[PDB]
C-alpha cells in the first residue's frame, strides 16, 4: 500500500551521492544535504551518484519511484498532471504518465505495477567507467511540484532501491524532491527557514 523509505545500505554498502552545484540563480539542479532535498527545474538532468563498497552480482538493478511525503497522501500514486500527461513529450520509452524518467539509457524499463498501480523506472546496475569511483544515473522529473491536478504543491520523495534480478531488496536510499522554476533560490530559502 505504501513503499518503504527506510535507508538500508545492505551487504554492498549502497548509498547515493550528489554533486555540489551551488545555489546561483542559473542553477538547474541542486541538492541540499541539510534538507536531504533535491531542487530541480522541469525536465532537466538530475545526476544521482550510486556508491557501493563491494561489487553486486550481475543482474543487479536500480529502481526509482516517487511517493508523497505526507502520510495523508502516501497511498495516492504520484503521476504527471492532466496537462503534462497529454503534452506529447515522449522520449519513445517512458509512458507519458510517469513523473520520473531516466535519460540516455536504452536499457531503462518502465513499470506500471499491476497491484499498486505505482510507476517506477529501473536500469541495470553498471560498474563505474574506468577512472571513476561511482556510477551516475541521469533522472528527469516531468512535472512541477505545483502542477494542479497532479502533485498540486505536495512534497514528494524519490526512493532508490538496489534490487537483485528477481526484484528483491538489496539496498535503499531516498531524498525529497521539489521541481520548481528557480531551484537555487528555493534551496536558499528553505535552508534559511530550517536554520531559523
Ligand atoms: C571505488 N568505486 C566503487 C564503486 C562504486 C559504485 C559502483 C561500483 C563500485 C560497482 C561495481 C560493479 C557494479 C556496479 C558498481 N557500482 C554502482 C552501484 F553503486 F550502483
Ligand atoms: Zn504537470
Amino acid at each position: 500500500s505504501v513503499p518503504s523509505q527506510k535507508t538500508y545500505q545492505g551487504s554492498y554498502g549502497f548509498r547515493l551521492g550528489f554533486l555540489h552545484s551551488g545555489t546561483a540563480k542559473s542553477v538547474t539542479c541542486t541538492y541540499s544535504p541539510a534538507l536531504n532535498k533535491l531542487f530541480c527545474q522541469l525536465a532537466k538532468t538530475c545526476p544521482v551518484q550510486l556508491w557501493v563498497d563491494s561489487t553486486p552480482p550481475p543482474g543487479t538493478r536500480v529502481r526509482a519511484m516517487a511517493i508523497y511525503k505526507q502520510s495523508q497522501h502516501m497511498t495516492e500514486v504520484v503521476r504527471r498532471c492532466p496537462h503534462h500527461e497529454r503534452c506529447s513529450d515522449s522520449d519513445g520509452l517512458a509512458p507519458p504518465q510517469h513523473l520520473i524518467r531516466v535519460e540516455g539509457n536504452l536499457r531503462a524499463e518502465y513499470l506500471d505495477d499491476r497491484n499498486t498501480f505505482r510507476h517506477s523506472v529501473v536500469v541495470p546496475c553498471e560498474p563505474p567507467e574506468v577512472g571513476s569511483d561511482c556510477t551516475t544515473i541521469h533522472y528527469n522529473y516531468m512535472c512541477y511540484s505545483s502542477c494542479m491536478g497532479g502533485m498540486n504543491r505536495r512534497p514528494i520523495l524519490t526512493i532508490i532501491t538496489l534490487e537483485d534480478s528477481s526484484g528483491n531488496l538489496l539496498g535503499r536510499d531516498s531524498f525529497e524532491v521539489r521541481v520548481c522554476a528557480c531551484p537555487g533560490r528555493d534551496r536558499r530559502t528553505e535552508e534559511e527557514n530550517l536554520r531559523k
